[PDB]
């Protein structure tokens, strides 16, 4: 799988803080979780 990250699904966001972590945000549940809601 050349790509892995990149390509989440319509509704999910991956942002990151002024630390720079990284986290996921959906916009229709606007819920913050950390995790690859990512299926192949």
């Amino acid at each position: 799988g050349s790509s892995g990250s990149s390509g989440l699904p319509y509704g999910w966001e991956e942002a990151y803080t002024a630390d720079g972590i990284k986290y996921f945000i959906n916009h229709v549940t606007q819920t913050t979780s950390w995790i690859h809601p990512v299926m192949s």
